[PDB]
């Protein structure tokens, strides 16, 4: 309650033997010892440099424990920064080999589901009513980097309802499997086109650790309103990026640090909607390409595998 | 697979900027943006050196994620040594000021339950049979630095039974409130006593998130038949410590690290245990002192506060 100064012991031999003994550095993986020897001793040290004091330490200790109780822990990365910093050496790894000109990418976050249908070239993904979203169309080509459509590429979409919630983790109810969630095989002219309704933008579960802890931080936990995609196809680079609804004022105060200058496509006003299955006559349009990048040797060094939700 | 060289972006002016806005470090409370900046910025300059790729990043993430569901942030604290260091640097903090004469602390670990009864005197903790442990007396007197005692301490006590399990935390089904737990209050002798069961050694949840990691580090979770205690008193600071059973193999390979060698007193046989109260006549016996340290100005600036069990 009192300040008084740290007493140092980071580099006495006990608390280096100590270190290694806990790590096991130097049966197991060395791989995982040798990260777990960084991560503890730079956490050690914070603890003798900051003085963090026993109390700190287990409110942070069960911080974590709610933390996974609520599930919260990629969101928690995505709040942190951590998710946009993946992003940020991938894309240096990219500049340095000349890799870096096609559609950028952007954060996955943690609301993936996997196996949606896949529709020939046009989905209509509002599978559920929703009286507060217009209908939206996202159409565009699949092109790789010389210009040329790609056939057979693997489209998939994702977003939320007009309360910022997406189907497969609603806490007001149950929303149908895949519900604002499609997924189209391009033609031959490499086109999607996706059917939907207007997001709006997301926000963290407000009793949720990583509200609780941003709160504690003085930060806001919302996100602009946006669309996810994966596109995957042979011979490509699997493509994770979004793009922002364009006029949200959250844009440039994503809580997650996501948006990006080249992922703000004009959104345009258009009629004759019931032609195309749209609840309404008047409706908003998003053209937006996506352009691949190209394996390199056959391989995609890039691509992440990541614990990801899956449905009926 | 093949092996390149680690993109370096961390002192980039872009990460610099992410980092103290994901902190706020520069509305919202400034010791925990301070710590939050450094944690997050060492764990930036930690994957540039070492190129930690998204996938092994997403697996540090979905484990913390089991960690928290498995309820055992705490039981890996203890496990990397964590709540050891805590311990070393509150030793240091005594030894710089002159505090560290009494009974040695070790780590608290995180299977306290608050509540129990405080006895006069002495307590009878095993409520529950266990027809693998004999029965275990303990008993000594609480003095401070010179040696007088001091009345009206209050001595508490949990151990494991001979599965290895705690009363309020046992796996195989539920043992009685505060089974194996104890409270007593010394009267004007400083003495307590505490009859009770033989511990064996804990172990870690098998499949719980604090041996997988264990595993993956090629480590045990395992640790020596021990007993915890607290000593409480108005005019000394809170003791946590422990002692281990002697001649337990594992006395010098506790995956907690928390083994003293202050903290090993001998075991003798006795007889005599229907007096006592005692479930059999021949008993185990273990005489175990405390040696207090005084508050200074009243005040006691080691005394942890963590969540806590209570029943
Ligand atoms: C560094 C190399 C890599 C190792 C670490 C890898 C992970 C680092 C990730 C980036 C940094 C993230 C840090 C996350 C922990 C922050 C915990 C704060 C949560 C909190 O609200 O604690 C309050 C107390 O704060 C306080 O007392 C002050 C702040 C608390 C200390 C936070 C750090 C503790 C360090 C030990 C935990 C292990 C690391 C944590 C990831 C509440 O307190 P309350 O009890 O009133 O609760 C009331 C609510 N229910
Ligand atoms: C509780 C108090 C004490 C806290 C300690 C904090 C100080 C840091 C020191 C320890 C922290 C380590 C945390 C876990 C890291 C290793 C977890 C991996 C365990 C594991 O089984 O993953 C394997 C791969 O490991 C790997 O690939 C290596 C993963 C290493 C990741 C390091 C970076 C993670 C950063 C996360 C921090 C996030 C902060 C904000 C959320 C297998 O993986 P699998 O997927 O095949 O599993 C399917 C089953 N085999
Ligand atoms: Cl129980
Ligand atoms: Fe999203
Ligand atoms: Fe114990």
């Amino acid at each position: 309650h009192h300040h008084h100064m740290s007493v140092k012991v980071f580099d006495t031999k006990e608390v280096q033997d100590l270190l290694k003994a806990a790590s096991n550095a130097g049966a197991g993986n060395a791989r995982t010892q040798q990260i777990v020897h960084r991560l503890l001793g730079d956490l050690f040290k914070a603890i003798d440099d900051l003085d963090i004091t026993p109390d700190e330490v287990w409110a942070g200790v069960n911080y974590l424990n709610k933390l996974g109780q609520d599930g919260e822990a990629a969101l928690l990365a995505a709040g942190l920064g951590l998710e946009k910093y993946l992003d940020i050496r991938m894309d240096a790894e990219d500049e340095a080999i000349g890799l870096d000109g096609g559609t950028p990418r952007t954060i996955e976050g943690p609301l993936y589901v996997a196996g949606a249908p896949v529709r020939d070239g046009v989905a209509k993904i509002d599978l559920d009513a929703d009286e507060g979203a217009g209908p939206l169309v996202i159409h565009g080509t699949v092109t790789g980097l010389d210009g040329k459509p790609v056939a057979g590429a693997l489209v998939e979409c994702w977003h939320a309802n007009s309360h910022g919630f997406y189907s497969h983790f609603d806490p007001t109810g149950k929303q149908s499997d895949f519900n604002l969630r499609g997924a189209v095989k391009t033609g031959a002219d490499g086109k999607y086109e996706f059917r939907t309704l207007m997001p709006v933008g997301y926000g963290c579960p407000p009793q949720g650790a990583t509200q609780q802890l941003l709160d504690r931080l003085g930060r806001h936990g919302n996100r602009p309103a946006h669309v996810h995609f994966f596109v995957t196809s042979d011979g490509h680079r699997k493509l994770t990026t979004q793009f922002n609804i364009e006029g949200d004022p959250l844009i440039w105060d994503d809580f997650a640090y996501a948006t990006r200058e080249e992922l703000i496509p004009p959104v345009t006003a258009k009629a004759g909607g019931a032609a195309l299955g749209l609840k309404a006559d008047a409706y908003q349009d998003i053209e937006f390409n996506f352009v691949l990048t190209p394996r390199v040797e056959g391989k995609d060094n890039q691509i992440v595998e990541r614990l990801r939700a899956s449905a009926t």
